[PDB]
């Protein structure tokens, strides 16, 4: 179960789906509401 090896797959893909989209859009502004 080498993990190593997998992220050597494709890190920019998910790195890409990791934020920048809504991930961190709804994350970063979900402060801007406070609520």
């Amino acid at each position: 179960k080498k993990w190593g090896w997998l992220a050597w797959v494709d890190p920019a893909y998910e790195f890409i789906k990791g934020f920048g989209k809504g991930a961190i859009k709804e994350g970063n502004k979900d402060k801007w509401k406070n609520i």
